[PDB]
């Protein structure tokens, strides 16, 4: 399959291959917070990223990917709406050309600058390829970033960009520590949905958290200067790699605050 996020093979041409792409649970979607109902039985979500174990960074020509080794329970997501264990396989992250827009969800409409995904899945069914046949396959945890203070946490992905600018390069990226990437607040929206990309499979559990974290001017422009193409082509800056609202058809989002 040959799709990404210009004029000729971006959203609005991914359902011809993916034709799930128009389902009655597709992600992202527009979080309206007057519509959002706070769910007084939702547990507190645990995030146990102490033992994580990253392994290599990656441009896959969509994104960059982070990967760990998701062979044992090392770094998992528990709890919220969660039953069982999810293991954290990789994040990536979805960004703009420019501030006003980066962000798949949003929140009253408002778009981020851009959006983490940290990816995980459903350790019953005992590897990640099973659990993407299931409608409670995976979890996201979503986080926005806004520009403003650099994120600390962030700057080892930052500083590694140079190394992978263009589509198939790789770098060794072992001993990093996720929990630099969280926002002080747990508090969370969740909803069933989708993957943002293709092949676009109904096995989310999404759970986007409403505090987003800061991070500098310096840090998202770096984000920006990685390139779509692989070395050799014709270069295409790697922004505006974000899916669009969908329609959230029968679906309730739940607030796990007041
Ligand atoms: C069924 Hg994913
Ligand atoms: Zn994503």
């Amino acid at each position: 399959h040959h799709w990404g996020y210009g004029k000729h093979n971006g959203p609005e041409h991914w359902h011809k291959d993916f034709p799930i792409a128009k389902g009655e649970r597709q992600s992202p979607v527009d979080i309206d917070t007057h519509t959002a109902k706070y769910d007084p039985s939702l547990k507190p979500l645990s995030v146990s990223y102490d033992q994580a174990t990253s392994l290599r960074i990656l441009n896959n020509g969509h994104a960059f990917n982070v990967e760990f080794d998701d062979s044992q329970d090392k770094a998992v997501l528990k709890g919220g709406p969660l039953d069982g264990t999810y293991r954290l396989i990789q994040f990536h992250f979805h960004w703009g050309s420019l501030d006003g827009q980066g962000s798949e969800h949003t929140v009253d409409k408002k778009k981020y600058a851009a959006e983490l995904h940290l990816v995980h899945w459903n350790t019953k069914y005992g590897d990640f390829g099973k659990a993407v046949q299931q409608p409670d396959g995976l979890a996201v945890l979503g986080i926005f970033l806004k520009v403003g203070s650099a994120k600390p946490g962030l700057q080892k992905v930052v500083d590694v960009l140079d190394s992978i600018k263009t589509k198939g390069k790789s770098a060794d990226f072992t001993n990093f520590d996720p929990r630099g990437l969280l926002p002080e607040s747990l508090d969370y929206w969740t909803y069933p949905g989708s993957l943002t990309t293709p092949p676009l499979l109904e096995c989310v559990t999404w759970i986007v958290l409403k505090e987003p974290i800061s991070v500098s001017s310096e840090q998202v422009l770096k984000f920006r200067k990685l390139n779509f193409n692989g070395e050799g082509e014709p270069e295409e800056l790697m922004v505006d790699n974000w899916r669009p609202a969908q329609p959230l058809k029968n679906r309730q989002i739940k607030a796990s605050f007041k």
